[PDB]
C-alpha cells in the first residue's frame, strides 16, 4: 500500500511526517502515549504491547512498583524501557492530556511529552526517534490543535539542539493530511 510522507532539513535535523504502523519504524526509539497506569490499553499503546511481547508490562510494572513508588506516570513526563521484540532499540513511554481536564496547562503538558523525550533522545546519544499522534485518539485532543503543538515544539527543538531524525508516523491519512497542511504552513514562518 502507498504511504505518504513529506520531511524537511531543520540544520543537520531531519522532520519527517509519515503513514505508517509505528510498531514497525527502525528508528532508535520509539514513542508510546502511554496510560498513566503503565497497563496495556488499545490503540497504539495496545499495538505496542503486542509487537513489544509480554516483556513490555513487566517492565513498565517493575518502574511503576520501584522508581514510580506506585505512583501513575505524570502528565507530558516520561520513563524509558527497552524496545523488546520491537525493531527499535527504546521505547519512551509518555502519558498526554486528557481533552479539556486541565484546560490552562493542556497545550504546555502536550508540548512537554515532545520536549522531554527529545531531551532524553539527546541525552542517550541517540540520533532517531518516532512519535505517534499523542492525545487525538480515545484522549479526545482535536488533531487540528495537537498537530500544531507537536509541531511547533519538535521543530522549535530541532532549531536549538542537534538530534538526527524525528518522525511522526499518522495511522491515518485524514492524520496525515491534517500534519502536512500545519507542517507546511510552519515552514513557510521559520
Ligand atoms: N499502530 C499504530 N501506529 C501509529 N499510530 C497509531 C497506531 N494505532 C493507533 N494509532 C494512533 O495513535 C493516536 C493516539 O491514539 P490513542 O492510542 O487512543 O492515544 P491517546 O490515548 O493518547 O489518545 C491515534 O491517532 C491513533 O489512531
Amino acid at each position: 500500500s502507498h504511504m505518504a510522507s513529506m520531511k524537511h532539513n531543520i540544520n543537520d535535523n531531519t522532520l519527517e511526517i509519515v503513514v505508517g504502523d509505528i510498531t514497525k519504524e527502525t528508528t532508535n526509539v520509539i514513542v508510546n502515549a502511554a496510560n498513566g497506569s503503565l497497563l496495556g490499553g488499545g490503540g497504539v499503546d495496545g499495538a505496542i504491547h503486542h509487537a513489544a511481547g509480554p516483556e513490555l508490562l513487566k517492565a513498565c510494572q517493575e518502574m511503576r512498583n520501584n522508581e514510580l513508588n506506585g505512583e501513575e506516570l505524570p502528565t507530558g513526563e516520561v520513563i524509558i524501557t527497552s524496545g523488546f521484540q520491537l525493531p527499535s532499540r527504546f521505547i519512551i513511554h509518555t502519558v498526554g492530556p486528557i481533552w479539556n481536564q486541565t484546560p490552562d496547562l493542556q497545550e504546555e503538558l502536550l508540548a512537554n511529552c515532545y520536549r522531554n523525550a527529545l531531551e532524553l533522545v539527546k541525552v542517550k546519544k541517540l540520533s532517531s526517534i518516532s512519535f505517534p499522534s499523542i492525545s487525538t485518539g480515545v484522549y479526545g485532543y482535536p488533531i487540528h490543535e495537537a498537530a500544531a503543538i507537536a509541531l511547533q515544539t519538535i521543530i522549535q527543538f530541532l532549531q536549538e539542539n542537534d538530534v538526527g531524525l524525528v518522525k511522526v508516523v499518522l495511522f491515518s491519512e485524514r492524520d496525515y493530511s491534517i500534519y502536512q497542511e500545519k507542517l507546511k504552513y510552519l515552514i513557510e514562518k521559520i
